[PDB]
């Protein structure tokens, strides 16, 4: 019913009773609190617009995609698609004051491995790690996401820029409907709307991973403020991240991005749209060159456009250099 808050909790690995089990980093700070795990949302006139943006430094994400501050976004994709290291990129090259991570999925190993990641990260002494392995029970693992969401509404009433991460909405979902059933599901929406930017605080950015084989998928699209799809077959070809940003959305896109960075983004997808119409016609074999030149001019922009898709782990983008790029790529 509580948890404890605040930023002693910094560096601190939490398992789904609120104890801290294990250390990723080591802080000055020492401030432990205790606040309810089930808190009301933020009443419409408590909540601010959505203006300004969540930059992430993934290319893609930043010039189609861009988050903003106080956005809810669904990252889909199936196993093995490499979800685990586009929330690392994230964290890494996004500009966050604060990082809650709830893992309420898989082993005993999946949940070393972030706190292997977090304890040669840059952003450790930012970080806050709460996790439910397969060994709890359903309640346990549903409470792990309310403690890593109170945990990240607390500092966000002290003002900070807090980002959400939930892996995974679905292992969230099964442990949800077991508890359901010891009972005799309305917790999903209540828990997905505590996100948001306070006008008298600071925001929550919340990233929620679903896994496809679906129904589930259905419910929560309609629910948040847009979705990343991490198609496998781009991650097949060797592009990374597998993001298809034809198939992705930020409904929040053109409240944070000014006149011009809409314009290239429009002219940047169609030429993506154009793109695959051209393989399209490639894998029909009826691609011949010098007999269209509007063919041939998309054919010689596949490279430019798939060296700016792709994208090293290890390395962020500021907004500058992304607009730099997307600006030479469309010309």
């Amino acid at each position: 019913l509580h948890t404890q808050v605040g930023r002693g909790l910094l560096g601190a690995v939490v398992n789904p009773l609120g104890e801290v089990t294990d250390k990723f980093a080591v802080t000055d700070n020492s401030e432990i609190l205790y606040r309810p795990v089930d808190n009301a949302p933020p009443l419409y006139s408590e909540r601010a617009a959505i203006e300004k943006p969540f930059l992430t430094g993934i290319k893609v994400i930043d010039s189609l995609l861009t988050c903003g501050e106080g956005q809810r976004m669904g990252i889909f994709a199936s196993a093995g698609c490499g979800k685990t290291f586009l929330m690392n990129m994230l964290i890494e090259h996004s500009g966050a004051d604060i990082y809650v991570i709830g893992l309420i999925g898989e082993r005993g190993e999946e949940v070393t491995e972030t706190v292997d990641y977090l304890k040669n990260s840059e952003k450790k002494s930012r970080c806050v790690l709460v996790y439910a392995t397969s060994d709890y029970s359903s309640v346990d693992r549903c409470n792990a996401a309310y403690i890593a969401t109170a945990i990240a509404e607390f500092f966000r009433t002290e003002g900070h820029k807090v980002a959400l991460f939930i892996d995974s909405l679905t292992r969230y979902a099964r442990a949800l409907r077991d508890v359901a059933l010891a009972a005799g599901f309305d917790s999903l929406p209540r828990l997905l709307e505590r996100p948001g930017k306070l006008k008298a605080g600071g925001s929550i950015t919340a990233f929620y991973t679903v896994l496809l084989e679906d129904p589930l998928a259905e419910e929560v699209r309609s629910i948040l403020d847009g979705h990343i799809y991490l198609s496998r077959n781009l991650a097949q070809k060797g592009q990374f991240p597998a993001i298809d940003s034809l198939k992705s959305i930020s409904r929040v896109f053109t409240q944070v991005v000014d006149e011009k960075h809409r314009i290239m983004a429009a002219a940047f997808r169609e030429l993506l749209s154009e793109i695959e119409e051209l393989r399209t016609i490639i894998d029909f074999g009826e691609y011949k060159p010098g007999e269209n030149a509007s063919q041939d001019k998309i054919y010689n922009k596949i490279s430019v456009v798939e060296s700016f898709l792709k994208q090293d782990y290890r390395l962020g983008f500021t907004y500058e250099q992304t607009m730099e790029l997307i600006g030479e790529t469309i010309r």
